[PDB]
């Protein structure tokens, strides 16, 4: 189906399992897809079709940065179940969410959760 | 099926919901991907049983250069519908509009729309 | 079903099928996709219902450094082996192992094995 | 299924439609995938269970450097084509073919086809 | 001298020549490099003989998100003066402010201007 | 001195000394600096105290895609004497001009030529 | 004079003046630059009239990763000493020591520090 | 003065202290500058009173490829030496050799080596 893509949002959170992390901080990236029908959007040129991606944007801001957890996993369900509550004209959506710098000795680029969640 | 890609095409078009984007306008970016079968044209060293990418990179340009739009579903939309009127040898296409450099306060790559289309 | 993540392990290994990959050793590099239900852990933001990825860290880091083998098809399959050996809650793995800097007389980015494994 | 991969081979050859591409030439990248049950080879750790990337790099060099077509398409086949007769133990494989740098007035990362293709 | 950076600072900011840039703003980016003697702090390991460059970063980022100015000259200016007056350390400065996104019909990375600053 | 950059300004042109490459054209980037005294504006905020980078876009645009030449060598000077003439503030300028992918069998990023060019 | 580099060195260290940072670690990167008369190596091939660039690696890879200090000043001043104190052919050195990851709530690609030692 | 860059040239090669590596082989990498006055070249757009970088291409790729040393060192020395040797018009370079793959045990981007070079 029709999906909106928001690549690669950076927000500093201060999730995490240790009390250190919760102190200090750190980056956390997410990539968000939905999806919808678009065609009556771009059929019509009329925004009412579609969804705002900039409500999209601080709907992730809010969960990450307004907001401090143990799990990045939280991270992803909260931000996928406040996507489904308020936009009925979304079928189904998948968020990624990247913890880039965390507490793991060793040398890798990032580790990640993924889920994808729909109604029932 | 086989497939044509053209990559990461950037333009500068005017398209957007507020008015102060269609006076300053704003870089734009397509991925493309048609679907059609090309092993005829692999087996004969034929450029009539494929499809010129040139003339649909041209086809892009247009929609997203020689146009102003409100919303970028818009131009994902007519840019697949101008290639399934004018090439019988696609049978799908997929088409990724980029605006990575939206009027979103915040911190990201990008934000996308990217739809599918087929005859019906 | 929802997924972990860890991006681009970077190690130091001497696997190789020449002896003077042996003796001489090379980068090694690693991506890692486990399979299991995140929402008991998201909905509870308890770490006992996911999946420490530290430790899925120092998995990988023990096949690739702490052993030489002559494929990296048997990194693949022991680190596989190993997730679903120790984690009942992951359902699916998917392995990537990158050999970035191979005695191939050539020009390339790197060559790589792929595989996913469950359990029977 | 299992598979094998070779990231980004890098190839200067002078394929093209226009003439003065074949005078001229210029850059074309190959992304190679092939499809074969990879355990009993990471099972054993011995090469004859697995098939050698090295060989598979130098079929691609020569389809690419050692002849010239008018078509990327043309590549596309042959090296898949090259890869089923040579390779029983490979179930299918996916070429993909990228002209970086083609004769096309505008802006873009590259065009590419990509086939996939299996025995009868 | 001896320096402290402060790599690619990315800010959202309402700087702009034209009034639409105001309303509508766009991303900031700041490269800073300060000189200054830093044998003492790297011989005693005490922040005492150094600068703390979370403050730098602060700095920075209250002239680029909590003012606007017409120009990114003006950004430059007041990031220098501000640390020319509150470090006395430190002896010189170069300050690079990007836009990245200006709204100049074409194609290119970015746009900047860079200014070295010392006291008389 | 201060200094204005325009970053890896991307066009398409048709210079070169080979009579295929008029014909086929390819990629011209340009890297643009230019030295002058920018205190005056940045205290100021006025641009009537700097030069309008809109413009030194628009003057390297007229070199590379409003005319062709053999050299790479002509474009840089012709953009460096274009700024000289037109910019009496301006005291000191560099050009380098890219030639990303000339006809060169070979491997590598790119071919440039770099100049700086002053009063006598 | 010549020289010699080492690029993009990353470790995991426990630096930082924050108790925090001591427990939990963070990436820490390191440029090597060292100067010093190449030409009899070049000339004759032999390594005895060069420097052992493995061995520099271990130099940096001891302070970064064998010790901890409050400071990545302290960082630079240690590797720099140790490299002036161990190499009597090396006339002058730079060392940059990068924190990608800091603990400040912000958006950047990483802070650094970068010293140049010679003799007396 | 002027200059002329060959950026980022790859090639593969056998050089290398230990014979593990002469029987191996792996990527080096070379950046080219050379300088010299182009102004009667960019004024006449003559190539009789430039270089051509084609030339200097297969002047690096002879070095490097043609040849096997065990130092790098080398490779620069003989690349400078020939460019010196062959071309009148250059009064200084300035060459590069990477080697990006080194078999040192560790985590890093590069080594290499950098000599500048004029006549006396």
């Amino acid at each position: 189906m029709d999906k909106i893509y928001i690549h690669d949002m950076e927000f500093y959170g201060y999730h995490g399992v240790f009390p250190e992390e919760n102190k200090l901080g750190q980056r956390f990236k997410v990539d968000l897809t939905v999806e919808l029908d678009l065609k009556r959007a771009g059929e019509s040129d009329d925004l009412e079709h579609s969804v705002n991606y900039g409500e999209l944007f601080e709907l992730c801001r809010k969960v990450v940065e307004d907001r401090t957890y143990k799990l990045v996993e939280s991270i992803a369900e909260n931000i996928a179940t406040d996507i489904l509550k308020q936009y009925e004209s979304i079928s189904r959506c998948t968020i990624k969410v990247i913890k880039p710098d965390p507490p793991i000795p060793g040398h890798y680029r990032a580790v990640a959760v993924e889920i994808t969640r729909e109604r029932p």
